[PDB]
């Protein structure tokens, strides 16, 4: 999976792919949580003293869930205030998960924490404050709902003003938070290795050179996708473009850097890692594009289109898009 | 520009991009030539003793023309028999253009030859026979209509059974002909260098290794796009996919290997080379997808849709697609 934030004159744009091995194909769904919903956490957090068993939705939230391999875990969310939260795989955190220390805050199962954040908070700084004040914690050491083992993930929050927070579990089980804006290197997030190692790798490349991407090794790995996203986003020029053209330019640039095709094997894993679906957001205006790489089809919609709903709703959005749907058919949850 | 042929259970699929420097952006148009049309060649062929001044359309043909830099030259065509012809840049032929020897055949201006071939012939073998019998030749040494200088292009013919011919002007002005099917390396064609040099380059890579694309240097040049298309198409696995999924699979695999993003400079040229538009064809059923990378938008249609036209017709297809058209508006030529 790869994620790119790009400041544009029409809004803060975010693009993200969901990638996995071909032997456990992804299946993207979406849920709508309206303001006032009484929410019950999925799963357990038995490793933690206190659980975020129940909460109320404060901000209208659309949550993209992965049903094919992650049991319905919420991996990409947005809310009516333009906050976006996301979880991406971070395999280098796996040995450290059981070392996360319970800080006594109510722990949120990793199936729900991404959505929880958007449901409760409006800005990146708010989320940082809530973490620091102990209003919640990520249940790092607990299996996601319905799964056997704690998942190696990393998290980030991007707000409508381009403030970014990266949350990563590092050696010894420590939680490292990185902050930056949408012009910083935190605009790009992929998978392993950990962010320090990406930064180390990147020192060899002069991003000012417009030919720099041609000097970078290619692979399907997180390392190479991070480097190439940073290179190609640095020389993206959005001046003079219409909104459609700006959206497309981010899409095409992102795809060249980061779309993973089927069939290529990573020698570091002995497995493939194709992209299954992707989302693009304008955090300033509610625009969303969901694209399935299984069908090559995409639909555009807007979060505001879902405020009509007074109780939670659900759609098998990837399936629908794959059958050629042009509009989402919502079901009561 | 890059072109990939892929055999599938649903038909012979062909995908091609049109790439150029961002200082002279492409603008694709399309012309339709119905059966029985009395055609008049565009431009002159004064370097040759006999001109293909006139011909008759035998096979219903759709011709994609490049109007932004190439004066309206026909660069990608298809007919009602499932024959596809195409011209792609081949800068390494430039030194040899004026050395092509006139064999006395009626010579076709390079603005039209691609369309001419689809309009006369049904199969790759037929075109090779026509060349060998002197029915026509390509006017290699003559400027395309409306342009100052002979253009450095190479041509290929791909028929509905997957037979491929590459026609490439090499040392001494020799017209070199390469034959193979859609499982040969000729299924991939890009730009410079010449085909023998791509083949030499490729000897270092074992395409049977599923990790081989990870071992290949990346750049925007023809060399690296040929290599990557060969690698990624080797491990493309179309088993069990639906038609939609198969089309998407070729598209995604092709894009990963060969879509050229804006902003990246080739150190070999000091220039960029972004993809402006692409075409996908099912040669067995007439399906056509035209995608603009400037808008990100695409239209699907079928050659059959144009079979009712009783006079030649034209459409500014890229312009229409970029404005959000869902169907093509045609005008009389
Ligand atoms: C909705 C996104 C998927 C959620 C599961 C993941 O974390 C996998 C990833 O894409 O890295
Ligand atoms: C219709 C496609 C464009 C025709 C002009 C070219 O031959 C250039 C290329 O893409 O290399």
């Amino acid at each position: 999976s790869s994620r790119l934030v790009t400041e544009t004159q029409y809004g803060t744009m975010l693009m993200r792919t969901a990638d996995w091995v071909s032997t456990a194909p992804f299946d993207g769904h979406m849920s709508v949580f309206p303001v006032g919903t009484e929410r019950t956490m999925r799963g357990q957090v038995a490793e933690y003293q206190q659980a975020m068993t129940k909460w109320q939705t404060k901000y209208h939230t659309l949550s993209i869930e992965e049903h094919g391999a992650f049991g319905g875990l919420s991996g990409q969310t947005s809310n009516e205030k333009g906050l976006s939260v996301m979880a991406l795989s971070q395999h280098d955190s796996e040995p450290y998960l059981s070392q996360h220390k319970d800080n006594g805050a109510p722990a949120v199962n990793t199936a729900d924490v991404v959505s929880f954040i958007t449901e409760r908070y409006a800005t990146t700084a708010e989320v940082k404050a809530a973490l620091d004040n102990g209003e919640f914690q990520i249940a790092w050491a607990s299996a996601p709902n319905g799964m056997e083992h704690a998942a190696p993930l990393h998290y980030s929050v991007v707000d409508a003003d381009g403030n970014i927070m990266l949350i990563q579990l590092v050696k010894g089980g420590e939680q490292k938070i990185y902050l930056g804006d949408a012009e910083s290197d935190l605009r790009v997030k992929t998978n392993d290795p950990l962010q320090e190692k990406h930064r180390e790798y990147m020192q060899q490349f002069d991003l000012k050179d417009p030919s720099v991407a041609t000097k970078m090794p290619w692979s399907i790995g997180g390392l190479e996708r991070n480097s190439r996203l940073l290179a190609m986003s640095t020389h993206m020029d959005l001046e003079g473009l219409s909104y459609t053209e700006t959206v497309a330019r981010q899409k095409g640039t992102f795809d060249a850097a980061a779309l993973v095709p089927f069939g290529v094997q990573d020698p570091k894993t002995g497995e493939d890692y194709p992209s299954f679906f992707s989302m693009q957001y304008n955090l300033d205006n509610g625009d969303i594009w969901f694209r399935s790489l299984m069908s090559g089809k995409e639909i555009k919609f807007n979060l505001e289109d879902t405020k009509q709903f007074k109780t939670p709703m659900h759609a098998d959005i990837m399936a629908q898009v794959d059958k050629g749907a042009q509009t989402i058919t919502w079901s009561k949850m």
